[PDB]
Order: structure tokens, then sequence, then C-alpha cells
């Protein structure tokens, strides 16, 4: 309780995008919550927004990969 950012702050923000509670956030999970405010990411925009969120698997995001896209960016 002093000088800290709560490592949990991201533990939840992660599921905020991972609604399938499977462990990895799919592209639809990123375009579904990213538009919860109005933004409408298109397909060529989601796959590209994912390529930077994940490290280099196939095109999915995870908790350790979502952490970098959560705080920074």
């Amino acid at each position: 309780m002093k000088d800290t950012d709560s490592e949990e702050e991201i533990r939840e923000a992660f599921r905020v995008f991972d609604k399938d509670g499977n462990g990895y956030i799919s592209a639809a999970e990123l375009r579904h919550v990213m538009t919860n405010l109005g933004e409408k990411l298109t397909d060529e925009e989601v796959d590209e927004m994912i390529r930077e969120a994940d490290i280099d698997g196939d095109g999915q995001v995870n908790y350790e990969e979502f952490v970098q896209m959560m705080t920074a960016k």
C-alpha cells in the first residue's frame, strides 16, 4: 500500500479483452472490446494491431503479451 501500480491492474485489463476466458485473446476479442466505446477496427486493422501486441506466434495475444500492450501503447 505505497508507491506501486498493482500488478493486478493488468491481470484484469487482460480478461477485459479476453472474453472467451481461454487464455489468449482472439482478433474478434480485440475488435469487440476496442469498439465498446465506438472505435470500429476493421480486419486489416485488427490483425495489424495484434501483430504488435503479441510477440511472434500466429496472430493471438496472451497475458504476458497483453501486458506490453496494456501499460505502454
